[PDB]
């Protein structure tokens, strides 16, 4: 059922790579190299959704290699994405699933592994692997090992729900999202792309943690709302409407409210630690703003989500002065709620 998207709020400037052509060329011949894709039409969608100019938003002071380099991740995730995916009209079965991810898992932690089995592109997987992590520090790739598993093991949460044609409480979901949507293999690839590293004590720090998810959460809300209109699940309109037992229309103002709420905290937690951060946090804070911009600017351009070749599935909504939900309470969700005693 068709819903009216709210301008966002936003308090960061737009950045980009100022070497995205050079990027965006690596990328291509990249693609090309390892034919990621079936026919032309194929290659022309997956070059439209300009995971290289997501990249080069997020990281505008990397080297434009290395932004090439973890950009090679988002493509080969959205070509692997559009075959699993689309599988038949039956639902892919989490026991069907899992066994073929682990696999993919396994390769990302380790590419000389090789399977019996291997689905089209993980020639690439092996290749865009060691391109990434080969260059990085050895506490970088423990990094990209544990936050490429806890995103597939979040894929398969999803399949669990498809499979079952079920849709997850609001509390469930404001939990996976963050695991779902990869955030955290997205925060390790920025740290190896614009050479920074948390500290293990900044790392494991609850304050560090709720910074993480927080962004993590609100990120991929964002992500949901505006793919919200192509998609028509799992989709934050749809677990609010469930939840509140409401048409997806009624959900977005709550939609919107949770986004302001978990940006709000999100932006507490960044003036609580700024001031004391050492370079690595700083960096990974600036690659945090850069990312929330990122997405907005990407989102309503990259053919990925909201545009079609066309009118595109959902027009930009604008851009809002203030965030209309200034409530400064905790979620009444207790798989976060714990984030807000990280407030100084």
């Amino acid at each position: 059922s068709a819903i009216e998207l709210l301008p966002f709020h936003c308090p960061f400037a737009a950045a980009v790579n100022p070497r995205l052509a050079e990027i965006e060329k690596l990328c291509v011949d990249w693609i090309d190299e390892f034919r990621l894709y079936q026919d032309d039409a194929q290659r022309e969608r997956l070059i439209a959704t300009k995971a290289a100019e997501l990249y080069a938003r997020a990281l505008p002071n990397a080297a434009p290699e290395r932004v090439a380099d973890v950009a090679k991740w988002l493509y080969w995730g959205f070509a692997t994405d559009d075959m699993v995916y689309d599988n038949g009209p039956v639902s892919v079965r989490a026991a069907d699933f899992l066994p073929l991810i682990v696999q993919l898992a396994r390769i990302a932690d380790e590419p000389r592994s090789r399977f019996g089995f291997e689905i089209p592109y993980t020639d690439a997987l092996r290749d865009l692997t060691v391109a990434i992590t080969a260059p990085a520090t050895p506490g970088q790739r423990i990094e990209w090992r544990s936050t490429a598993r806890a995103w597939f093991f979040g894929m398969s949460w999803d399949v669990a729900y498809a499979e079952r044609g079920e849709i997850p409480s609001l509390n469930d979901y404001l939990m996976m999202r963050m695991h779902t949507g990869g955030l955290a293999s997205w925060a390790a690839t920025l740290g190896i792309a614009d050479g920074f590293e948390l500290s293990a004590r900044d790392a494991d720090s609850p304050a560090v943690r709720a910074l993480l998810e927080s962004w993590s959460t609100f990120a991929l809300i964002i992500n949901d709302l505006m793919s919200y209109a192509k998609e028509i699940s799992s989709n934050i309109i749809t677990v609010i409407a469930r939840e509140l037992s409401c048409s997806p229309q009624e959900a977005v103002p709550h939609a919107y409210s949770i986004l302001d709420r978990i940006s709000g905290l999100f932006l507490r937690l960044r003036a609580d630690l700024l001031p004391g951060a050492d370079q690595n946090l700083r960096a990974l804070i600036a690659g945090m703003e850069h990312t929330w911009r990122a997405i907005l600017d990407w989102g309503f351009t990259s053919a990925r989500y909201t545009r079609r070749d066309s009118e595109p599935y959902q027009v930009f909504p604008g851009w809002a002065e203030q965030p209309h939900d200034t409530s400064p309470d905790p979620l009444p969700y207790p798989a976060i709620a714990w984030w807000w005693e990280q407030v100084a």
